[PDB]
This record gives structure tokens, C-alpha cells and sequence, in this order.
């Protein structure tokens, strides 16, 4: 219950506007249409009501420092509230960029180019390497297996896409 797997990588951040999609990825892994686990701090946020905010702003530092990575649900809303400096999301996206970890933005309209204007704009100032991809599970998992892996390594800065290749080897 309060054990982690080590299995369990990724955090996934979006908008509150767009929790449909979120509840979607959860379907997948409930129904095996994704092969990774991943986790949230949408309790956090559904606890505001019963929380202080300086409660809420920990909680959240704590929960994202058992992040290895991060998929970023990509929308509109996800650019507003993730640039807009007192959102839920603006804060996850400041830690984010402190931790310096590697993002993959799902474009959740099916783009499989950068769609800056779904990058809130914190992220895109620190210039920091990212990958953006369609909201698929075959993509997504390529992007955490490869560009994910490494992120560290490269001397690469700023926004990617994958080559049209890659979708078409995963049958895409
Ligand atoms: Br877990
Ligand atoms: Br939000
Ligand atoms: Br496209």
C-alpha cells in the first residue's frame, strides 16, 4: 500500500481539466493495453479541500522526488494552468524543472510533432531535452525506453519529436 515497486518509473502530470484522459492511461494499465506502471499525486489534489496549500505544495515535493521521469498529458489547458505560477500543475511543472528530470509530452490530440503551445512555458524556458509524441501506449512506452534513458547523456537541449520510422516500426 505505501510500498513503491521499482518497477514504478514514471509520473504522469496534467491539467485538472484533463483527468478524462488520465483516467484513460489507467484504464490501459488496468486492462493491459500498457506495459508500465506508472504513478500520480492526484490524491494530493483532491484533497485540497480538507488541506492547506503549504500542506499540499510539500506533499507534492515529497511525492515527485520517487520520480525517475515524467509524461506530460499535452493540451491547451496543460500550456495555461502550467504556466500560470499557482495552479497544482504549475507547481508539479517548477518541480519538474528543479529536478531536472526527463519529460515526454503526449500530445493528447494525436499530434506526433512539438506542439509548443501545449509546453507550459517553465519547461520551455529551462530548455531542458524533451520528447513530444501522440497519446498512444506503444509511443510513449519507445519514448520511456529510449529518449528517457538517455536524457542524461545527450548534449541535446529543447523540444524533439520521433521520426516518422519509429511510429511505423511500432506499427503506427
Ligand atoms: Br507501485
Ligand atoms: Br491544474
Ligand atoms: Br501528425
Amino acid at each position: 500500500s505505501n510500498a513503491m515497486s521499482y518497477r514504478n518509473k514514471t509520473y504522469v502530470a496534467f491539467a485538472s481539466e484533463d483527468i478524462k484522459f488520465y483516467r484513460l492511461m489507467e484504464a490501459w494499465k488496468a486492462n493491459e493495453k500498457i506495459d508500465f506502471n506508472f504513478f500520480d499525486a492526484h490524491d494530493l489534489f483532491i484533497s485540497r479541500d480538507t488541506s492547506k496549500p503549504e500542506t499540499i505544495k510539500r506533499n507534492l515535493r515529497e511525492r515527485m522526488k520517487n520520480a525517475k521521469q515524467v509524461v506530460l498529458l499535452g493540451s491547451g489547458n496543460t500550456k495555461r494552468k502550467g504556466s500560470d505560477g499557482v495552479s497544482f500543475l504549475a507547481h508539479e511543472i517548477d518541480l519538474i524543472v528543479e529536478f531536472n528530470l526527463p519529460v515526454v509530452i503526449a500530445n493528447l490530440d494525436g499530434d506526433r510533432t512539438v506542439d509548443k503551445n501545449f509546453i507550459p512555458k517553465p519547461l520551455l524556458d529551462s530548455e531542458h531535452y524533451t520528447v513530444s509524441v501522440s497519446f498512444q501506449p506503444k509511443i510513449i512506452k519507445y519514448a520511456l525506453d529510449n529518449y528517457c534513458v538517455n536524457y542524461y547523456s545527450s548534449s541535446n537541449s529543447g523540444s524533439y519529436l520521433y521520426p516518422t520510422s519509429v511510429y511505423t516500426k511500432l506499427g503506427l
